[PDB]
């Protein structure tokens, strides 16, 4: 799946891996991450998030 980069800390958000800690299961696209959802290291937003390419 697919990869998106923090652009305010560098964490990289793995469709692949989720974020279960954080309530989201392996597999799930960053589309359908909740509008709520939050980089897990530094706090910001999905909009602050760029798809690897
Ligand atoms: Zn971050």
């Amino acid at each position: 799946m697919k990869k998106w980069v923090c652009t305010v800390c560098g964490y990289i958000y793995d469709e692949d891996a989720g974020d279960p800690d954080n309530g989201i299961s392996p597999g799930t696209k960053f589309e359908e991450l909740p509008d709520d959802w939050v980089c897990p290291l530094c706090g910001v937003g999905k909009d602050q998030f760029e798809k690897l390419e």
